[PDB]
């Protein structure tokens, strides 16, 4: 019953909006310009330096330590929201954190395309608007790191897809039977199919225009991936650059393997 | 007119059993008996035995915790069910599920509960009371107090169906810290008062002010999640997973 596919696409939607701060639709709005929502924008160092006065050592340590402290806000948004999702819960603990730790990534880079526009993302919860320019004016290592996002994020963009069909998105991302080190694999994959199946009908009710919306955002799931994969080896070189520099605890846990 | 409080107090019981896997009376057969009698730990190698067939005081605790988290969400997909919850402010909803949770927990707690026991993994196995007593301190006295609860709170002997509209008045608090609009959640918990009350007096006629005693109850439940939680943050003095848990 179809029913039951919409209730579930309802309750990830509803989990979704309480979940994340941030929306698609209020960044969007910011970055549409639909006056009160306006960015501060930064896109030199002057402007960075004159952020402090508006909005929430070295720059680009700082700003790479921005983004660190961003992920933790971001997992635990999207650890949130993970629990929401039916059945999660009931999932071996072990399978839970597996879950998590390989799914949240992902997730936060998806998520974080709504704030992207080719030319820069949101920041600061959408106080501040930072030129994609500027951190690809960086210092390197640090430059490329978010070169990689922004190609994906306006990639993905392109998608159009609305808040609801996100939630349902990150959730089957999420409750993937695929992951390294899982105890059980078919509890987690019966999931995703629920899951598969509410995101599939959501598409065609949403985006009944649009033709083979499922199997396109389906294969966005590849670049994620890759996107995953690259950051870790950017990420390996930052901390034998940087001896001084420290990450947060609970991203390298995730950062492991 | 009263039909409507039964339409509700049914829609209520619907939602109630469909929400959660064990209910009071299938919690209540095991207990009584009537059907393979629950696993019981009551010594330390019988929880290592209870793992297989399913450090010593820490891990335990972690499994309620562990559990109390698959309540919540049960508790909201229940919540749902309730007239007019979903329509709240979306803030709103949060807020009497967050605050909510703890006092449903407990009072849901309480119908597994037996003076010598507690069921565990959906009624696979029983928790000696006595064990759970002996405990090394915080965590000997942590259920115990449950427990007195659990026995004072059961004495009214309500039905699963009495508890679903209990339960609905619960989650529709007004009091709730941080609501934005408070006129439909105190106008949504009128009316499931209202059906509580006719449904406590037709399913239980010969008892007297059964209504007013359980709305007394409420006191208990707070001081008991009062409790829970100043214990909790003595807990916390002694990866991921927290983040669940939070
Ligand atoms: C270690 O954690 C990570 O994997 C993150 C991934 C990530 C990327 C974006 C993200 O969300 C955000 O976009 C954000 C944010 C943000 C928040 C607060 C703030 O004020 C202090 C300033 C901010 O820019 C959240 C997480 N990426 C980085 C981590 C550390 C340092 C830099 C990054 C970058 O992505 C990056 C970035 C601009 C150049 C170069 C690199
Ligand atoms: C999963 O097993 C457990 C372990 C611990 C508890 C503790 C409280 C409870 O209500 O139910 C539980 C169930």
């Amino acid at each position: 019953e179809s029913a039951d596919l919409r209730a579930l696409a309802k309750h990830l939607y509803d989990s979704y909006i309480k979940s994340f701060p941030l929306t698609k639709a209020k960044a969007r709005a910011i970055l549409t310009g639909k006056t009160d929502k306006s960015p501060f924008v930064i896109y030199d160092m002057n402007s960075l330096m004159m952020g402090e006065d508006k909005i929430k050592k070295e720059v680009a340590i700082r700003i790479f330590q921005g983004c660190q402290f961003r992920s933790v806000e971001a997992v635990q948004e999207i650890t949130e929201y993970a629990k929401s999702i039916p059945g999660f819960v009931n999932l071996d603990l072990n399978d839970q954190v597996t879950l998590l730790k390989y799914g949240v990534h992902e997730i936060i880079y998806t998520m974080l395309a709504s704030l992207m526009n080719k030319d820069g993302v949101l920041i600061s919860e959408g106080q501040g608007f930072m030129t994609r320019e500027f951190l690809k004016s960086l210092r390197k290592p640090f430059g490329d790191f978010m070169e990689p996002k922004f190609e994906f994020a306006v990639k993905f963009n392109a998608l159009e897809l609305d808040d609801s069909d996100l939630a349902i998105f990150i959730a089957v991302i999420i409750l993937s039977g695929d992951r390294p080190g899982l105890l059980n694999v078919k509890p987690i994959e019966d999931i995703q199919d629920n899951l598969l199946q509410a995101l599939e009908l959501q598409l065609k009710l949403n985006h009944p225009e649009s033709s083979q919306l499922f199997a396109k955002l389906l294969q966005k799931m590849t670049d994620l991936r890759q996107i995953v994969t690259e950051h870790v080896q950017l990420l390996q070189v930052i901390k034998k650059t940087e001896t001084d520099m420290s990450l947060h605890p609970l991203l390298q846990e995730i950062y492991k393997d």
